[PDB]
């Protein structure tokens, strides 16, 4: 059960600080934020400290820069979650992706530039729907309801509906929450029940 004899971030050896939960080892200048020096007691590495993901990510859409944590800028990615529709597209931390979706993460890496974010895809509440969604690569039909196919009740009992989304094949239907203001949503709910 040895540790890495080289900093994970910079691949070089020397003064190393080793995680007590995993064999990772880092150079204090390499971590973000950098640490003053060797801390007292246990120390868990940035990949051991990393929080788990809310679900499983289906597709990475976009990435952005963010403000450095409080003592180098980190990075967040706009993700499409597997099983949930584009209304649930969230932002996740770069190291979350590498830890839990490595091959997918590195596949994205190989294709694009990771110094400058990709350009926005421009081709009522549209001006905002363009803000959270459309510019990142979400074709606006993918957030429009085509059909309500079925309903379901969970442990708590909040009803879920299985929605077929427009210009998105049935294989990517999605169980959606009751309390979300989709355009038209409750009008199709009444059609389904009535
Ligand atoms: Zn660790
Ligand atoms: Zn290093």
């Amino acid at each position: 059960d040895d540790h890495m004899e080289f900093c994970r971030v910079c691949k070089d050896g020397g003064e190393l600080l080793c995680c007590d939960a995993c064999p990772s080892s880092y150079h204090l200048h390499c971590l973000n934020p950098p640490l003053p020096e060797i801390p007292n007691g246990e120390w868990l590495c940035p990949r051991c400290t990393c929080p788990p993901l809310k679900g499983k990510v289906q597709r990475i859409l976009h990435w952005r820069w963010t403000e450095p944590p409080a003592p180098i800028p980190e990075r967040e990615f706009f993700v499409k979650w597997a099983g949930l529709s584009y209304w649930h597209c969230s932002w996740v931390k770069e190291l979350q992706l590498e830890l839990y979706h490595t091959v997918m993460y590195r596949n994205y890496q190989r294709k694009n530039d990771m110094d400058e974010p990709p350009p926005f895809d421009y081709g009522p509440l549209y001006a905002k729907m363009e803000e959270r969604f459309y510019r990142y690569g979400i074709k606006p039909e993918w957030m429009m309801i085509h059909r309500i196919l079925n309903h379901s009740f969970d442990k708590k009992g909040d009803v879920h509906y299985l929605i077929k989304w427009k210009d998105l094949p049935y294989d990517q239907c999605t169980w959606e929450i009751d309390d979300i203001d989709i355009p038209y949503y409750d009008n199709l709910k009444q059609a389904y029940w009535g």
